[PDB]
C-alpha cells in the first residue's frame, strides 16, 4: 500500500529496531522457501533411489539450479537492506554532530554567556564526533573481520576520514575564541573534557 | 594461567553470552590497534608531505603493508572464534535432542506406558529436532546472504542433513505406532504438534 510506504516506520521504532525486524522477517520468509525446495528435492530423491547414475545427477542439477536462483535473491535482498541501513546510520551520525555543533555555537554567543551551558554543549559535540570516529574504526574492523579483501579497498579512505574528523574537532575547539573571557573561565574544565574524560580527538 | 584455561567459563554464563563478550573484547582490542597505526600513518604522512613522491609513495605502501598484516590477524581470529562457537552450538543441540530421545524411549517402554508422560517427552524431543532443523536452514540462509560460493558448496550437505533429521523423526514416531492404542490416542495431539 502506497500511503503506508509514504508514512514509513513509526517514530517510536528506531532505525536499529526497524532494521533488525526487517532482517528477521526476510530471514523467516527465506527459510520457508528454502525448506520447501529442500523437501521437494528429498521427495524426488526418495522415489529415484535406484535410478541410473546420470538420471540421479540430472535430478540433482535440477534442484541445485533452483537453489542457486534462491541464494542470489537472498543475497540481493541482504545487500539492499544493508545499504539502506548503512546510509541511514551515517546520516544520523552526521545530524547528531552538526546539531551539537549548533548547540555549542548558540551557547557561545549567548549574552550573558553561560559557562555551564557552553561546557555542556561542547561535551555533547565532542561525543558526537567521537561517535563518528568509533563508527569509522569499527566498520573498518568489521569488514576486515568478515571480508578481508573489501578491507584493503578501504584503508586509505578510512585513514583520510579519521584525519578529517580530527581536524574538524580542532577547528571547532578553536571557536572558543568567539568569547575569550568565557574561554579563560573554562580553561581547566576544557583540559578535563579532552584528557580526563578522554573526549579529545587525539585520545 | 593454564589452570584458568582448564576451567573455562563459569557455569552461569551461557555460551551465547560468553561468545558475544569475547567478540566485543576482541573488537575493542582491535579498534585500538588500528587507531594507533592510523595515527602513526597520519604523522609520517604529514612529516613527509614536502618530500619527493618517491619518498612519499614508499611511505604509504609501508603502512598499507602494516594494515594488511593487521587485517589478516583480525580475519583469522574471527574465524577461530566463529569455529569455536559453531562447534559448541552444534554439540548443545545434539545433546538436547539425544537427551530428549532417551526420555521418550524410557517413557515409551515403561510398564505400563502413560500417555501424559510419553506425550510430554515426545514434545520435548520434536522441539529439539526442530531446533536442529531451524539451525541448519538458518546457517545456510546466512552463508547465502553473505558468501555466494560457500553456499554453492554446502548446498548438497544441507539437503542431506535435513533428510537425516526427517528420517530420525519418522523413525521415532514409528516407535510410537508399535503401540496402536497409545498411538491413536496421542495422534490427535501429536498431529496438532507435528504440524505445529
Ligand atoms: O532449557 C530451557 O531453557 C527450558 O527447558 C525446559 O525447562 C522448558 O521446555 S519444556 O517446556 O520442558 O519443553 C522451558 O522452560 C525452557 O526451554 C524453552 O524456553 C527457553 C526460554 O525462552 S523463552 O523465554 O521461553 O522464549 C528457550 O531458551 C531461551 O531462548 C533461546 C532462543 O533462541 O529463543 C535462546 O536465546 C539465546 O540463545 C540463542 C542460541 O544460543 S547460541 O547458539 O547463540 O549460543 C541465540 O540464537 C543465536 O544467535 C542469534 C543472533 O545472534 O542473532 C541468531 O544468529 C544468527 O543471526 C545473527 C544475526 O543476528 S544479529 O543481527 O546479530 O542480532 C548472525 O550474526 C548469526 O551468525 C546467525 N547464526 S546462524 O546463521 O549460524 O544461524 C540465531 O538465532 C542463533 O545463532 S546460532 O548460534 O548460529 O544458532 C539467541 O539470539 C539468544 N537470544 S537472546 O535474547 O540474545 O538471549 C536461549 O537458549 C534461551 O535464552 S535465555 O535468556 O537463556 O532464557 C528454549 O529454547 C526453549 N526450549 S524449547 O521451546 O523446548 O525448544
Ligand atoms: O557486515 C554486514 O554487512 C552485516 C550485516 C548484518 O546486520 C549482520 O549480519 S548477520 O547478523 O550475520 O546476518 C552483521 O552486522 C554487523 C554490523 O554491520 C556491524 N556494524 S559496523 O558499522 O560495520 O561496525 C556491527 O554492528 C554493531 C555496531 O556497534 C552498530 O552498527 S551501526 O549501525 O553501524 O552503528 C550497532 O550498534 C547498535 C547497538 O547494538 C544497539 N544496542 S542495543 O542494546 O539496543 O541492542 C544500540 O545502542 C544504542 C543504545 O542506546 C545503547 O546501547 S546499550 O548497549 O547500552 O543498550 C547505548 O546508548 O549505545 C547506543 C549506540 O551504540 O548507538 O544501537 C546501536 C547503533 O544504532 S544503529 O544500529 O542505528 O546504528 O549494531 C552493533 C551490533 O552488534 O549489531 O556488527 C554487526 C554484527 O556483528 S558480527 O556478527 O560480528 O558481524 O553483518
Ligand atoms: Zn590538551
Amino acid at each position: 500500500d502506497g500511503v503506508d510506504i509514504y508514512f514509513g516506520m513509526p517514530g517510536e521504532i528506531s532505525e536499529h529496531e526497524g532494521f533488525l525486524r526487517a532482517k528477521m522477517d526476510l530471514e523467516e520468509r527465506r527459510m520457508r522457501q528454502i525448506n520447501e525446495v529442500m523437501r521437494e528435492w528429498a521427495m524426488a530423491d526418495n522415489q529415484s533411489k535406484n535410478l541410473p547414475k546420470a538420471d540421479r545427477q540430472a535430478l540433482n542439477e535440477h534442484f541445485q539450479s533452483i537453489l542457486q536462483t534462491l541464494e542470489e535473491q537472498v543475497s540481493g535482498e541482504r545487500q539492499r537492506l544493508v545499504e539502506t541501513h548503512a546510509t541511514r546510520v551515517i546520516a544520523l551520525i552526521n545530524d547528531q554532530r552538526r546539531a551539537a555543533l549548533e548547540g555549542f555555537l548558540a551557547a557561545l554567543q549567548a549574552d550573558p554567556p553561560q559557562a555551564e551551558r557552553v561546557l555542556l554543549a561542547l561535551r555533547r559535540y565532542l561525543r558526537a564526533e567521537q561517535k563518528e570516529q568509533r563508527h569509522t574504526l569499527r566498520h573498518y574492523q568489521h569488514v576486515a573481520a568478515v571480508d578481508p579483501e573489501k578491507a584493503q579497498q578501504m584503508r586509505f579512505q578510512v585513514h583520510t576520514h579519521l584525519q578529517v574528523i580530527e581536524e574538524r574537532v580542532n577547528q571547532s575547539l578553536g571557536l572558543l575564541d568567539q568569547n575569550p573571557h568565557l574561554a579563560q573561565e573554562l580553561r581547566p574544565q576544557i583540559q578535563e573534557l579532552l584528557h580526563s574524560e578522554h573526549l579529545g580527538p587525539s585520545e
